């Protein structure tokens, strides 16, 4: 009844921190600001960092299914957005008390307001990123459902904003750019959508390598199986769909959409590919190269 009456008087609108366009009503000036100055990170903690859509919600419940060692128990009895609380939000995971030995948090902060105190720390993030045409499109569907998030308005419309960084958390480009210079430190790992979507097996071990945490042949089958698209769209605790309507309108879709890589394929015309390649190769022209580039 309390996120409730939040949920139910959410503007759809936005609101700027240092220069970068949050969501009113679920994030604040002073939330915002209390994970970007807070002094309370661990050696042992984990931060999963994406610009949103970028397949948050799969990394959080691998990594929660690595934790219990391939035990579904704690998915499949505690809703996800308490597995792995938010930095940046009105309720995030530093207004809560200390209920999980490691803690594992999640943020779409960029790097120049992510928790400054981690520079200097032994803290773990994973920073996981997603072809930028097809995080336009999920961001696009997402948006008429998500209560916090204004209407899209028509797919060109909607296009432009996004290549001006006129959404939530800024521009892609830079998100990405800006996290990446962490590249090489033995405390932060960089994966995409794309490998897991190419070998989610392989990138499970990988992580299990990043976070010291071996499984045997069997806890990997499991967090494989648990994490695949079909069962987390399957599982109340880790699908949203308990969520009020007015935050997330189950009615007219699911926060699980497709689960694929290339939809955007079915959503850009030529026109605004072209455009798109454009904007890409100028905002990325001393970039290495990523499995999306074509
Ligand atoms: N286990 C999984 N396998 C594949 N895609 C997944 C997934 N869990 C979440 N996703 C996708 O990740 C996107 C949500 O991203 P985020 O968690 O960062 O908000 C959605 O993309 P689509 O809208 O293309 O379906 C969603 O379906
Ligand atoms: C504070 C609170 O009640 C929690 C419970 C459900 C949580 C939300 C559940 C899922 C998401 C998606 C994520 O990409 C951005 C924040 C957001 C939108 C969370 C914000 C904080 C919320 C609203
Ligand atoms: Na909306």
């Amino acid at each position: 009844s309390d996120i409730s009456e939040i949920s139910q008087k959410l503007p759809g609108e936005y609101f700027r921190y240092k220069g970068v366009p949050f969501p009113v009503g679920l994030y604040s000036l002073e939330s915002i600001s209390l994970a970007e100055n807070t002094q309370d990170v661990r050696d042992d903690d984990i931060f999963i960092i994406t610009y949103p859509k970028s397949g948050t919600t799969w990394m959080i419940e691998i990594i929660c299914l690595i934790l219990k060692e391939g035990d579904p128990s704690w998915i499949r009895s505690v809703p996800i957005w308490e597995r792995a609380p938010w930095c940046e939000t009105i309720v995030g995971a530093f207004s809560l008390p200390d209920q999980y030995s490691p803690r594992l948090m999640s943020s779409h902060l960029p790097i120049q307001i992510f928790t400054k105190a981690f520079f200097s720390s032994k803290a773990k993030v994973i920073y996981m990123g997603r072809n930028p045409r097809d995080v336009v499109v999920s961001l696009y569907h997402y948006s008429k459902i998500a209560g916090q998030l204004k209407d899209p308005g028509t797919p060109d419309q909607f296009l432009r904003d996004f290549l001006k960084g006129e959404v939530q958390f800024g521009s892609w480009f830079d998100h990405i750019k800006g996290w990446l210079r962490m590249k090489g430190k033995d405390n932060f790992l960089f994966i995409t959508y794309e490998e897991l979507q190419q070998d989610l097996q392989g990138s499970v071990e990988r992580i299990c390598g990043f976070l010291g945490r071996p499984l045997g042949k069997e806890a990997l089958g499991s967090v494989v199986a648990h994490s695949t698209f079909s069962a987390m769209k399957a599982n109340t605790m880790s699908n949203y769909t308990l969520l009020p309507p007015s935050l997330l309108d189950h009615r007219r879709g699911a926060f699980l959409r497709k689960g694929v890589c290339g939809d955007w394929k079915n959503h850009f015309t030529v026109a605004q590919s072209e455009a798109f390649d454009r904007a890409y190769r100028k905002q990325m022209r001393g970039m290495p190269t990523f499995p999306w580039d074509e």
